[PDB]
């Protein structure tokens, strides 16, 4: 239902602005424009809600990273879309990445969020790792790179730079240029 | 008073690591530290002064682990020790990492935290940049690397890996190995 989506979008804004710690269902209910009873009806409990919101935000992120996909795109093209996709000045990209940044931070103490975060992050890593393996078969990328470690490292860098970006500690342009520099290093 | 400033900051680091910025209370910190709230305000003025000083305390503590064993002569030796020293199964390193993780996440939505965090992060970045510049003069590193962006990138990589490490999403030994491979790629 479009109400579920609307609830989830509002929850991601509550998450983004207030942070997860001490966020309660009634707070979320207030921003979502529904009662806590309806909210529990859709999501069962607070963790069910956070996990639904994490899945919603992951889906939008996946879209941002796949914008402009094309048949038989180069390794460079694949790495670039997936690494840069979530750091853009477009307002709904920023809102989405703010909420993901907080969910990543919260999972240190919200242990029930660790599994969905690990699995969705595994799927991002896997995109990069696959791009590398395909290129290594052709020679287009150094064969001495270990694909999975390289992909885990490149995406963790995105998370680190994105945390600074969201602090306004580094510009959008600089964060993207650093990532491009990393990609250049891997192709060279 | 300098023994007492240190007790205050040590207790502040623990409060931040365990309870986050919202769970940090002057009265509790001061009680932990065996001092009065008024002494804390005398040295640090206010809650933002406290947090600024705690950011620097944590960075000073991390710096000790970054240089442990130092001078371990090569640029490679110094860079490796610095980057790997951030991620270790030692109680102080874990705590520093948790507290930094909290501060980095909170500064997104608490704007007052941004300037101190930027200044402390800039100091960490500078140790790494200086290492790279020194090594380009000796020729231990490609003169191709721009020191500042590289140092920004490497330290950002430590923060991204640490965020996953603290969620138990990546093991300590995996995170260390990936930092080593990153340094290798940069040292090539």
């Amino acid at each position: 239902s479009e109400r579920r989506d609307a609830i989830l979008k509002a929850s991601a804004t509550a998450i983004a602005q207030r942070g997860i710690r001490g966020l309660r269902v009634n707070d979320v209910a207030e921003v979502a424009g529904v009662s806590p009873g309806l909210l529990y009806y859709h999501f069962k409990d607070r963790i069910g809600l956070l996990e639904a919101a994490l899945n919603y935000i992951n889906d939008r992120a996946r879209a941002y990273r796949s914008e402009g996909e094309g048949s038989g795109d180069s390794a460079r093209d694949r790495l670039t879309r997936s690494l840069l996709g979530e750091i853009q000045d477009r307002p709904e990209v920023v809102e989405n990445s703010l909420a993901w940044n907080e969910l990543r931070a919260s999972a240190v103490y919200e242990e029930a969020l660790r599994d969905p975060l690990a699995r969705t992050t595994a799927a991002w890593v896997s995109e990069i790792a696959d791009a590398i393996v395909q290129a290594q078969a052709t020679g287009e990328i150094s064969r001495s790179l270990d694909p999975q470690p390289t992909a885990v490292t490149m995406t963790a860098l995105v998370e680190g730079l994105s945390g600074r970006w969201l602090c306004k500690e580094i510009s959008t342009e600089d964060a993207r240029s650093h990532l491009l520099g990393a990609i250049d290093v891997v192709m060279s």
